[PDB]
Formats: structure tokens, C-alpha cells, sequence
């Protein structure tokens, strides 16, 4: 039982030497330089997130170029993620850059763009033109991470609502607006999003973090916007409203993976329900073996402080225990004072949680929920993980070209690294969102077809030695096809390192 | 499996009506007035914590008086806890009252009291005489609640260590010292702590939260200081350093309950290991059936902000899922801007976590770790809880004078309220740290001795109906003694409410 | 696991002192005398079976009278069971008392009663008048425990079939006939059966063993034949054909209990399938808590030998491990040379199997299959058994008037005796088919109403002492109602023997 | 749970097509002819047992020759087992060649060889010199295969016990003696046994069933007698008394396999304890993965009767459910009237029991008791079986030259056939005692060394198709070494049949 496992835990034992979970960092002013990015990589960053809520294409081009230069210097494969603006709603600007409200202040909010730059305490702009269709008298408008609420007193006209301010707040330029419980009808892919996604494809990004995904059909709209040239780019659907949570099964089935986007989610639904959504979404992703990312305010106070709070450490550890492949940083790295330190903390917390995880509970719970008969490659991958447990293997090695076989091994949650030898650089980069996987690139154009697998297996066993995963005489579990079969792995071998 | 449980969770279903977990609030300038306390109680405070690290006896007397007046006004039984200052190691003073250090600075730290009042960049005093035995070259000394760290380079003589400063910091007079991982030998009760415990006994406090408990012998020393007149006051031992963690079994044995005191703990041991200590300590307390409180920075940002961060919500939910009876607020209620709202959030999060808990998993895991044969009262209590699950009882009812039988039922983690009819007001107050229990006072001097239990059972069943735990025709599981057994309950009955 | 349990088994440990399983003995020439019956009772007989396939009412009256006299002498409550003839088919008599057949012998079998007494190798009688409707050319007639088969060559006329003998056999008077795979349409209650059952009621038998039960509706026909005066007599349905096995669920629901009647069953279905039927039927009875009896050839060779074969010992042990309440003897006691010894062997084997049974596997497997919410009396009885395990109780004590509460405790398979204090002698007798139960009669007409349960509880605790189940200072789990509730037990107490 | 499994069984569903368990038949006058042996083989005999307790070398040579001629005619590989006479204690002779005893008779038993030829009612000889050390006053001596029992009253001098006769019996010359529960010290190999083992080695028998193995040292003595030329012959140790049971772990360790020799065992230990020994020994053999045979009186009544009793059917089914690889026939085939029919019944019962077995329960229970880390070949074999369950493979295929890898796969109890391609005919014959395995011989002298395994794999897959284990498009799990590893299999593959 979990209780019996817990009472045997020790703070005095050595922790795992090899970190299984992965860290996604948002790039901004703190971290955009090649130097900064190198230090982030050294600190533990596996994926660079570009937040296309802000910044021009030129700004994000700099991010892309600098990430690639930093990664090339260090010899790493680092994923690059494009996080869409999506159907965001924001206020306009304010006369002065700031305005302050007390409870009972009556304020008009207008969709009329004449007011965009000249917001005051009496009247200001919101950039959602169908506002007065979406929110009725008696309804509420959440402003600025849901910190301030307005009650809609009346509809003055088609462009204007008269509102009652519920609480003290200092409102600044371009804050987020949420309208939970309203019929908000904005596209998953705006014209702006479409241009962003075409930019991502042109520049060869590895994955999209698609904002406010509500339905499977919206996932398909993102995939269509990516086009023929973008068909291998991962779509990670961000779940950040009620309808996304409701439609989670069909969204998971359509997507390559999921982000629990807790910022918007915890304004769209009652903040205390986010914990239940998180547990449920992560476990549903684990069961089907798709990567899942926990996001938002995980180490928030380290934006200004050199150490995290006790709740923040707990939050990161528990996301890992819940079963998340990745954990994410936003403002902590984009604009924080301690971007290297926050990533180093997050990496130490991941490792402690990984080391406090029962070896085989996930393996058995996940396997017990699969339909029998399995496909042969899934019978091979699940039984390979079982054999790694039985022999206490220090590493597994899998040949994967698309990533599929590495993700299938990772699904069964081994307690050792999964070295993936792959023939595609993009697979190297995309496998950064999958727990345990460490990628090695085999250039088949340069080195030959390797039909009998020997070159790639040697490359991975040499990597295992070099990286100090294992040494001579250790057993490694090696998964790939035999000499005939094409398209999937049908074979598992146990090999002693030479 | 936990995985299978998680994938079946819904954010859409109604949550439990009756909150099982309990909230400890620290009282301070935000909360000391009778009116503030009434609001805190309405918001969900069960125990008022006085932090005797600060404030005079006169200040805390006001808290005591105000808590009792507020509780009497609302007809509630509210626990009052005295949290001791405890032992401390501090620096001496510094010339000009401040000194600034930079990384790489080499500083001698001395236990020679000649240097107590004249610390410089070169050399300063620490008031712990065993320092050069406690910490070895290569070890660390932390200064100012962990903010500056020194590495010990060498021992110069039996009173002097040469140290390497790790980071920029400015020290002022008499800053706190922690010796992480080191065996420190300081009395359990200071002369200050004695006067404070004498005050607590005289004023009739319900429990002591005893700081920095390192051994079972220290618990016994606190117990001896409380003396004959304080023999019924609970001792809740605060685990704050590696010794407390290492000696946890014997400490739990000597104590009435445990606090996981994460503030000091996460300075004494690596911050990332606090999660592991927490899980281990909570589960150990569950297994023996003693109350355990999770403390410190749970909803910290609500000191200033009207909503918590996403990490904070998850910290509270996970402390409840871990198995904690109580969660605690410190500066959030003592000095924060939103003391009622923070308690209300904490209550709503507890309820969500409770509603997400698998009914019978804790019950079974706890029961499976008990030594067989049980004592008769524990067999009775554990089988009473089993019967509550089998019939879907809406409440249980137990007669307990000392609290012991109520805690024994709570140990088995029913999913319904445990109504405890007691003949002692202090037992009502003390049972506030125990999950699920709601107390009703039976005045035996007023109503008679009730040898056949019937008056007390009637009071309990009337209370269940009035407080809307159950109505006519519902089953309640009722635990007490038969007509001849004394000293413990040997009987369980299923009764339909008339 | 069972495997892990098995490898820990020892032949060198003491066995259980108190036998839980019960033995049903068939009475005949070996055992009908008062003396013989006393020795059978001393040896371990709990139920005397009268086989109404043979013998007149006067013969069976002698059995009834002699059982009662023997039981009165020894102060025992012994059940008396009436096992119906039912829809049996038999041959007639043969010229000489015997005839011998070789394979290929052509023989006519006739329904014409003119041939009843004068059977020869050429032609003989079968007492089923619709024979030539039931079995077609190409069909098979099984004769004499299915030892000899005839292929039906042709229908000579409405009274006569011409048959081909398949194997060597010596046929004697009045052997059984089976027609598996035929539509045989005989009543569950013939006119003969009706008179037998009215005799059973008039003479106060405890239970009917109803032969060849095919459907629930047939169980209801037996209950109707028993009439107003027979409404409390147990009906134990014997499962001995294909259709009985098919309809097992509805038959179990209609009956008080089941016998796996393996003699006919293993001719009606392929003999090797009987093992599967047995396991399935016994487990289905366990799940609903109705008594189940394993019958036929369990110790067959002891009919003539003073020791059983290795297969026979195994058979008895495995019936007990399968979960059977009772095991039965037929010819072994009815007509055997060693009736006392065979019962003594059967009792020793029962005890060894009981002692090799994992304490709690049955309890947990049975409980896990029950629907929640339970009725209160079933929550009480199941949790009482759990408390007996937790305290290692040496006995349980239940007040039961109908038997229902004793059977409900026995359903959960405690490892200690269940002392049942009952107000009806017939309940004492009927509880002999329920595992673990030992009955004590409380005569309420003589001793008083005992509303507060104290007289009956004292009677049972005194019995526990006298019979050496427990002694002073041992804990007993005592189940009955509190002072108000009527109709079922709502209370469990743990009591130390005074 | 087993309970839940049982309630879902149906007698109506089709049974397994391929029988997993194996049948050992004793050869005698009923079965010795080539034609009788061919029929036995067609009926399901896998191993022919020669009982060297009777018959000359010339007699057993005929069996050997006839078994080989019959097997060659049918193209089968049939194991030949030599079952030793073993050690024995006997009485001396009696005057007039017989003496009759009655209960209460007092008889002196002596180890003084003066009395060897002149035993009387007063005094007779037993040929075991340590008798007065082995058995103590109050102990028992059994005479004539347990039929008469004496209680030892007192020791008269160092060679004489005074005994009390318990039952009527007539002794003739040199009857067997058993000393139940007593430590007996007799050589493992008699001078007779030596000549018999020499004959077995010279004639090329596949296994020895070694009688009355009491210790591991005795197994080693048998192994040493077989010598260099018999080093590949299996030793199956027969457990026949309490010493064998007590020392079972070390005996299993020294042996190739175990027989539960229930005839002698149930004379040496109480008959009712044989069930407990059987379960324990079978499970212990399963856990280490060595073959275990259940023996003696399994279908005894079929010596004379054309159908078995109900107890006999259940004994066979339960030996299979217990986990036995093999079941054995003795007098049923050696001297019975229905040798083919008894083997055919035994096969049909095995198949029913197999079909009633929960697929994966044995697999999981066995795997969970193995010490971790496993050796690589055992991880490979156990994960191969796991993959067979996950894909519902219809067969497995293993290359094994010694038999070791085939036994290792069988240890994990797949539900399908295990095709073993071997390069040794003796390995084909020896694998007949191992559940599920069907052997095919690869002639490496004829077809080549097959370093890359391809010829052997082809032979195995062609065999699967031809014997209708699997057809085109079915998955088969294939276990052997990769192209460089020698000494053991390190590789498993899932292959679709072409
Ligand atoms: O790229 P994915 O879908 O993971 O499939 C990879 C698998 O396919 C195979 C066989 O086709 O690749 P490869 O041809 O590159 O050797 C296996 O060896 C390998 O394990
Ligand atoms: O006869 P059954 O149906 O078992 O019911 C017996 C139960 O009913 C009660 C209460 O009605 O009997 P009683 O009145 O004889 O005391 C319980 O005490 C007893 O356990
Ligand atoms: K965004
Ligand atoms: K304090
Ligand atoms: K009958
Ligand atoms: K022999
Ligand atoms: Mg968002
Ligand atoms: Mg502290
Ligand atoms: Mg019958
Ligand atoms: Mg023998």
C-alpha cells in the first residue's frame, strides 16, 4: 500500500542519480540571450517555451536562433515549443498606465476601440467585440487572474456594459479577462494564431502548446492550420476551461499530449477544483501513454526570491508523484531574478519525488488498465520494462525513429533511463516531453542503413557508458526489431555492457 | 488502484457536506479582537494558536480571553494551543551593529564568549559551546534562517572554525543559526519556556506545540515541566530538524500528536526532502492513530493577496490526501490582510481533497498494519468503522470522556462525521485536532451520572438530527460500553434515527 | 497468495481442536439400531439421512425413533433429513436375480409391466412408461451408475425398444437408469414423493434433500407439497443433472441450501466435468450464505476396507477447501463394514483441511462480492467476524431463533466456533448443516422471556467454558440485539469470560 | 479471487484443445506388449515407469525394448523412468510361516538376529538395528504396510521393545515395517539398487524415481552411484516419509524433480496429513521451477471398473489445480483391466482442470516469490510468458539443448503449448515430465550447426503449424539467444506465423 511505502521513506538515503522528469522553461527578457540559454540548459531545461501571447515574430525568431546556438554549443537536443495566444480576452490601456477601484465603484466597459488607449476609472476597453452578447445583467467579469470581479449591472447598449466593482484592485494595462459560465464564441485558431502557426512551421518548431482547447474538433483545426509541412509537429492541448475538462477523453485522443494549464483553469473553475482536475487529467494521460505537462505558479515566489516556499516545493513534488512527465516554469524564468536557481531547485525536487516513488505501482496500475490482446509492440515494450525491474537494469535502450517506441516504453514507467537511439533530430527534440528518455542521434545518411541494428545499439551502449548510466558488466534491456520485421519493435534482449 | 480512482474523478459532482479536516489559525494583530475571532470561527477555525515566540504574557492573555468570549458567543468549543519559543542558537553582536559578507570571504566563527559583542567580517561569535564537535570540515553553518550559508573549511582550535562564505549577505546583531544535519544538544525547555508553560497551565490551555523536539526524552521533559496540574494538556511535538525525523517513532510514542513544522525543517534539511519527511511522518502518525498537523506557508501569498497561487491550493489538498488531520495557518491569519478569506479557501480545499479521497483505502491500509491481536476497544472501533462503510452510515456516535475512543475511531478514517458525546469540556476542545470529530458536551453534574448511557446517546442522536448530519430513518453506528464494562468501549450498535 | 500460503504449510503443527465442517450419514442395516446410532453420533455424525429411494414408512419410522432415542441419551441435537426418491428410473427384476451381457448382444427393453419380474438377457423391463417417447433410435441408455450403455437400434413399438449392448456387464435387480440428453418428463413430486413428504412433515423431519431438482418452480412444488405445517422445514435441492446445473442461480435463490449430488450428476454429465460443477456450485452457495453439501463416493472404498484410498482422503479435504459446509456418506455408513471408522476418518480429514485453510481469504473474498449498502444485521455479522479475527477470539456467540443470524455469521467463515443460543429445538437441529455452528437450546417457556439477553448469553458463555472452547479471561465476540431492537441483531460486544 | 473465478465457471464451454499436464504410466503384464504400449501412447502416456520393486532385469529389458519400438512406430519421444526398490525394514520369519495377533496381545519385538527365523506371538525379529533408539515408549510400529499397528509399551533392553497389539492381524514371513515419525538411518542405495542403476545407465533410461529420499545427502549418493556415464539422467526424489517432508527444501535443491509418493507417505504420516504435504511440496516445486509428479491411487478403482469413482476424478483434477506437472498411474496400467480407458479418463480430467485454472494467477504468484535480481535468462523467460498472455499467443517456441530453458518457461505456467526445439533426443524424452512442453528434435549432425538459430526456428514454427497449435497470422513468442550470446537465451521475439 501507499501507507506502507510512506512509513519506510528515509531522508538519509542517496537519491536517484538520473532525473526522469523534464522541465519546460518559458523564455523572456531574463533568459533570451545565448549565454542565459546555455545556463538554463546546464541547469536542467529540456524544452524552451515561446509565449506568443506577447512579442513579435522578430522577437521569437531571436529566441529560436539563440536556443539553437546555445544547444549546438553544448551538444544538446532541446525542444522548442510555440504556445499560442488563442482566444485570449484583455483590457485596453489606461490613462496613466494604472487605475484604482474600490468596491461599489460603477464602471462602464466598452467594446468600442476608440477607448482602447484611454481607459479610466469611469470607462475602459475590453477587446472582445461580442462582450454584450456573452455576459448578461447579473453576470460577472473576472479581471487580472480573477483578482477583481465586476457584476454586470446593465447593458447600456450593444457596445457598453455598466458594471459594479466588487473589490479593491489596482488595474494596469492589458490585463486578462475571464468569463466563466458565459457562452464565449472565439475561434481556437484566429487569423493571428494562423500566422503564428505558419511561422512555427516555417521555422521548424517541435511542438505547439495550443491554448484554450475545448473540443477534439479544435485540435483538428490546429492540425489543419499547421498544414502538410507541419504534420509531424506535436500538438499539446492546453486544458484551461470547464469545457476542456468535460471533453478531456476526446481531446486526449485527438492530441499528442496535454498541458494542465492551471492559470486560466483556476479562474475558469473554482480554484479548489483544480487539484481534482489535475489528478484526473494526468492519470488519464498516463493510461494512454501520452505526455502530460503540469503548468503555472509551481515556483512562483522564486520570481523575486532566491528560495521557494514550502507549498511550492510540495507542488512540484506532488505533480511528479501524480504522474506528470514534465513540469513548467513561466514568469520564474521569463522575467525572474533567479532563472538558473529556480530550474536547479525544480530539478532537485523532481529527483527527490522520483526517488520517493514506489518502483512498480505505476507499472502495474497502468498495465492492468490496458485492453487484451495488446499489439505486439506494446506487449514487447511492457514486458521489457518488467524485465528491467526483475534484473534491476541500470538502463533500457530502444531504437525509435518516430518516437513511438520510446513513448511506449516510457508509458510503463521504468525506474531507470530510457536511452533512445533515433534517426531523426526532430524526434530527439520531441522526446524531451517524455519521462526518462534520453536521446542519441544516429545519422543514417552518414553512417549507413544499419539493417541489423548493430551500429545503433553500439552507439547507445557507448552513450550509456559515457554518460555513466551503466558500466562494464551491467545488464541493459535493449528493444528493437529482429532482422526481418519492419515498422515496430518485436524483440527484447538482455545484454551485458562489454 | 490510485490510478483507476483518479481517472474516474469528476469536478462536476457535489462535494462532501461535512468537512472532516481541521484548521489551526495563528492569532495576531489581524485576528485578536473578539469580532475578528468570531469571524475566524465562522470561517472554519477549530484551534487558535498562540505563537509565544513573540508577544508578552499580557498580549496572549488577551487572545485567551477573546477566544473564550468569541467561542461562548457562538456556542463553540475551540482549542487553545500554546506554541513555545523553544531553543535557539544565535550569533553574537557585530561592530556598528552590522557586517556585510561576499562570496569567498573567509570568516572565523568562535564559541569564545570574549567575542560575543564585537563580531566583524573576520571573526564572530556563535552561542553554542559544542559547535566544534557538532560540525566538521566540509559541513555547513546556516545563518539568518538559512539565507547565508558558510562552508566549514577547517577547525583552528577547540573553539574556532574557519569558514568560507557562500553568498552575499548583511548580518545584524544576534541572527539565528542552524546546523543542518548536526546533532545539537540543547535543553527541551528554556527558562523562558518554563514561565510560558506555567502561564499555559495556569490559564488552562488545551495543548502545547513544543518546538524543536529532537528525542523522546525531550518530550518527557516537557511533560515533566507541565507537572501534575498540566498532566491532561496534550503535547504536540514539532518536528523541525533531522534528529526529530530520525527519532520520529519514539517521539510519536511519547507525544499526544505531531506537527510537521516545515519552516524550520526546510532550513535544517534540504528543502526538497521536506516532502519526503512530510509523507513519512504523516503516515506514521496515521498508523498509530495520533493527530498530525501540517504547518507553514500553506497559503502564504494570501497574506497579501485575495486568492492563493496554484501551488498553494495543491499543497493544502495534498496535505489532506497525505493523511494529515489538520492544516495550519501562521502569518496568513496572524498578520495578513485577508484572514477570513484564507480560512474559507483552506476549508473549501480540504473539502475537495476529502471528496476526492478513496472511501476505504486508508481504512484498509491502516488496519492491515496493526499488530494482531488488537486490544478489544480497538477491534470494536475498527469494526464499527467497517460497519459504517457497509451500511453507508451517515454518522457515527461515540461516548468518550478522555477523548481516547474518539481518536481510536478517527484513526480508521470513516467517511462520515464522528459525533463524540463527552463529559469534559476540555475533551471537546482537544478533539479539535482530530479528523471528523464533532463534540457535544454532556453535563453530568446537571443531568445525572448516566450509567446506562441512554441520556448521552439521546443527546448525541438529537445533535446529529439538529446539525443535519442525519435524519429520521438514517443508520448511525454507536460505540460505547455495555452495562457492566468500565474503562473502554466494548460494544457497537447500528441504530436507526427515530 | 495461495501459493505463498501453501509453501508455509507444516505437517508438524497442532491441528484445530474444534471441527468446523459437518458430516451427514445415511442410515441403513449397518447403522439403524439405537446403539449403532449412538456410536455414529460419538464418531461425528451431525445429520441422519433417510434415503426414501428404498424402504417403507415403517422402516423409516424406526430410523426416526432410533435417532431421537440415541440423541436423547447423548444429549445431542441431531438433524434428520428425508432424501426423496424423486423421478428415478430403474430396471425391473431378472430371472435368477442376475443376467450377463457381452458387447453386441441385442436386447429388448420394455415398458410393459408384465415383464417386471421376469427380466432376461433377451428382454427386460424399465419402469419409465414414456421411454419410447424419450429415447430415439441412435440414442443411449445408461444402466447401473452408467457402467453399461445400450445403443437404441430401433423402436419396435410404443412399449418396446430394440437395443445394442455396448459393453460387458453383469446386470442385477432394479439398477438405476439414466437418459442424459433426453427429454425425460417426470414430476419433481410424484404421488409417491407426496406421501413421503407428508410423512416427513407428520413425523417432524428437519430438512428435505430434494432429488433431481431442475428449476426453481420444482423447488416451489416441493414446498407446496410440504404444506402449511411444513413451512419451516429446509429444502436442500439436489443438483444432479444438466438442467439443474444450468439453472443453479434460480435454484439457489428458491432453496434453503444445495447438495452437489455427484452420483447422478457424474452420469448425467461427463464425469470429468463434475469437478468444475462442484467448485462453481459450492462457491455460489458460499457467496449467498446458504449451506452446501458435497455428496457421493467420498470414502467409497471404506465400505469394505478399514482405511480409505489416497484419492478419497484428497476428495474429502478438497471439498472442505472448496468451501462445502458438509460432506456426506452413503453406502459407507448405510451398509458398510466400518461405519464408525469411516466417520472418524472423515472427521480427521475435515479438521486437517480446516487447519490448512488461510484464516481470512474466504472472509475477504465473500465480503468483496456483497452489494453495498448491506442490511444492518449483515453489516453487524460481517464486522463481528472481522473483530473475532482482530482479537483472535476463541469463540463467537450469537442469539438466533430462526437460525438466520447464525447462518449469516457462518457465511463470513470465522476460524473459531459459532455458539448459537436458540429458543427452538428445530433450529438446533437445522443448524447442523452450517459450518462452525454449535447449538445450545434455551427454553424460554421454562426460563422466561430474557428480553435483556442476559440468561441466554450466560448459557452460551457457560457452554463455551464447559465444552473447552474458551476459558476465564479469553475474549468472545457476542452478537444479538440491544434492549430495543426486535427481529435481527444490531449489536456486537467483546466480552472476557468471567 | 478464487471465489470470484469459481462462480464464473461454466461446464458448457469448450475445453482447452492442448493438454498441458503429463501422464506417467507404470508398465506391467497388462501393458508390456508393443501393441499395448502403442495404445497407451495414443491414449496419452508421456513417460513409462518401470517398477523395479518387482521383475527381473530381463523383464524390464523387454519393457525398454518394447517402449522404444512402440514409440519409433508412432514417431514419439517417450521418457523411460526407473523406479528403485529402495530401502526397507522387514520382520523376520515366523514359526509355521504365520502367526495371528489380537488386540491387547503383548509382543516383544527384537533386533537380536538370533530370533530372525523363529518369530512367535510372544517375540519376533525386526531387521533394523537402531530400532530401540528410533522408537520410544508410546510411539508406534506399523506392520504390513500399516495394516497392523503396535504401541510401544516399554524398552526391555537395548535390543528389545515390549509392544501392545492394536488390531487383529495375521503376519506371514518378512512383512514390511514402518516407523511413523521416526528418524530412520538406512543407505540411499542398496546393493540391489546399485545393480539396478547400473542396468538403467547401461540401457539409457531418462530418469530415476529414487525411493525413500530422506535427505539431500541421499540424493547426492544416488547421483554418485549413477556416476560419470549417468550424469545426465534426471533424479526425481520420491518423498515417502516425514524426513523427506521435513527436509524438502534441501532435497528439491539437490534433485531434478520430486514425486509425492502418497502410498508410502500415507503409511508413514497420518493419511489425513498427506493432503497438506502434497499441497506444500507441489507449491515448493512450482516456486523453484522443478517438475513434480503426484502419485498413487489416483484412479485406483479403474483397476477393475470401467469408470472411476467421484473421489478419483476430483483427486486428479485437484492435483492439477494444486500445480503438479504430472500425474501417475500404477496398478491401474500395470495390472488393470482397462489400461487405455484409465489413461483416457486421466487425460480428460487433466484437460478440464487445466481449462478451469485462472490464466494468470499462477504466473503472478510464482513471479512474486522470486528473489530480485533474477538471472538474465529467467527475466527473459518470465517476461516471454508475460508477453504471451498480453498478446494471447497460441504458442511459445524455445531452443533448448539441455532442457533448462524449456523448464524455465514452463515454471511461469503459460496457458499455451511450449514448443521446444532441441538437439538432443534424451532432452525430448526428459521434457515429458514438464508441463506444456512439446519437443521437436533438430538433427545438427544432419542439417548443420545452426549458429544463427534460423533452421531451428523454422523447424519449430513448421511444427506448430503441422500439429495445429497455431496457423498463419497467429503470434508465437520465440525465445533463444541473439547472434553472439552463448550458454542461455537472452532474447524474446513476437513473430507472426507466415
Ligand atoms: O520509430 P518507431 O515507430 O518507434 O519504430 C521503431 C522500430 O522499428 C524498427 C523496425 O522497422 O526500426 P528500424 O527499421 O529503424 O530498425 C525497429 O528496429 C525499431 O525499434
Ligand atoms: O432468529 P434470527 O432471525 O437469527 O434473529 C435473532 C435476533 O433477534 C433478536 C431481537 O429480536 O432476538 P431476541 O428477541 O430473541 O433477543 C436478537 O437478540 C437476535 O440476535
Ligand atoms: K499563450
Ligand atoms: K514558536
Ligand atoms: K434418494
Ligand atoms: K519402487
Ligand atoms: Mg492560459
Ligand atoms: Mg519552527
Ligand atoms: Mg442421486
Ligand atoms: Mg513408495
Amino acid at each position: 500500500s501507499q501507507l506502507e511505502h510512506n512509513i519506510g521513506l528515509s531522508i538519509f538515503e542517496p537519491v536517484a542519480k538520473h532525473r526522469a522528469n523534464r522541465i519546460v522553461c518559458t523564455i523572456g527578457p531574463s533568459t533570451q540571450s545565448v549565454e542565459a540559454l546555455k545556463n538554463l540548459m546546464k541547469s536542467g531545461m529540456s524544452v524552451a517555451r515561446m509565449n506568443f501571447s506577447h512579442g513579435s515574430h522578430e522577437y521569437h525568431q531571436t529566441t529560436i536562433n539563440n536556443v539553437r546556438a546555445a544547444a549546438a554549443e553544448l551538444g544538446l537536443h532541446i525542444g522548442i515549443a510555440l504556445d499560442t495566444k488563442g482566444p485570449e480576452i484583455r483590457t485596453g490601456l489606461f490613462k496613466d498606465g494604472e487605475v484604482s477601484f474600490a468596491p461599489g465603484d460603477i464602471v462602464c466597459v466598452t467594446t468600442d476601440p476608440a477607448y482602447e488607449k484611454v481607459g479610466t476609472k469611469e470607462k475602459f476597453y475590453i477587446d472582445y467585440p461580442q462582450l454584450t452578447n456573452a455576459v448578461r445583467p447579473g453576470g460577472s467579469i473576472y479581471v487580472d487572474d480573477g483578482v477583481m470581479t465586476l457584476r454586470v449591472v446593465s447593458k447600456e447598449d450593444d457596445r457598453t456594459l455598466k458594471c459594479h466593482v466588487n473589490n479593491h484592485h489596482r488595474l494596469t494595462d492589458r490585463r486578462g479577462i475571464n468569463l466563466p459560465g458565459c457562452e464565449v464564441d472565439l475561434p481556437a485558431v484566429s487569423e493571428k494564431d494562423r500566422k503564428d502557426l505558419e511561422f512555427g512551421v516555417a521555422q521548424g518548431v517541435d511542438m505547439i502548446f495550443a491554448s484554450f482547447i475545448r473540443t477534439a474538433e479544435q485540435v483538428r483545426e490546429v492540425r489543419a492550420a499547421l498544414g502538410e509541412k507541419g504534420k509531424d509537429i506535436l500538438i499539446i492541448s492546453k486544458i484551461e476551461n470547464h469545457q476542456g475538462v468535460q471533453n478531456i477523453d476526446s481531446i486526449i485522443e485527438a492530441s499528442n499530449g496535454i498541458m494542465v494549464a492551471r492559470g486560466d483553469l483556476g479562474v475558469e473553475i473554482p480554484a479548489e477544483k483544480v487539484c481534482v482536475a489535475q489528478m484526473c487529467i494526468i492519470s488519464k494521460c498516463n493510461v494512454v501513454g501520452k505526455p502530460v505537462i503540469c503548468a503555472t505558479q509551481m515556483l512562483e515566489s522564486m520570481t523575486s526570491n532566491p528560495r521557494p516556499t514550502r507549498a511550492e516545493v510540495s507542488d512540484v513534488a506532488n505533480a511528479v508523484l501524480n504522474g506528470a512527465d514534465c513540469v513548467m516554469l513561466s514568469g520564474e524564468t521569463a522575467k525572474g531574478k533567479y532563472p538558473n536557481e529556480v530550474v536547479q531547485y525544480m530539478a532537485r525536487i523532481c529527483v527527490e519525488a522520483q526517488s520517493a516513488t514506489h518502483d512498480t505501482v505505476m507499472f502495474n496500475s497502468i498495465k492492468n488498465l490496458q485492453k487484451i490482446p495488446m499489439c505486439p509492440e506494446e506487449a514487447v515494450c511492457s514486458s521489457a520494462v518488467a524485465s528491467a525491474f526483475e534484473v534491476q537494469a541500470k538502463a533500457m535502450l530502444v531504437l525509435s525513429n518516430t518516437g513511438r517506441s520510446a513513448r511506449l516504453i516510457s508509458k510503463y514507467r521504468p525506474n531507470c533511463p530510457i536511452i533512445c537511439v533515433t534517426t531523426r533530430l526532430q524526434t530527439c527534440r520531441q522526446l524531451n516531453v517524455t519521462r526518462s528518455v534520453v536521446s542519441v542521434f544516429y545519422d543514417a545518411a552518414k553512417s549507413g542503413e544499419d539493417k541489423d541494428k548493430e551500429k545503433r545499439v553500439k552507439l547507445g551502449l557507448d552513450f550509456a557508458k559515457k554518460e555513466k548510466y551503466a558500466s562494464t558488466g551491467d545488464v541493459v534491456v535493449v528493444v528493437h526489431a529482429d532482422h526481418s520485421v519492419k515498422g515496430y519493435p518485436n524483440q527484447t534482449r538482455l545484454i551485458y555492457l562489454p
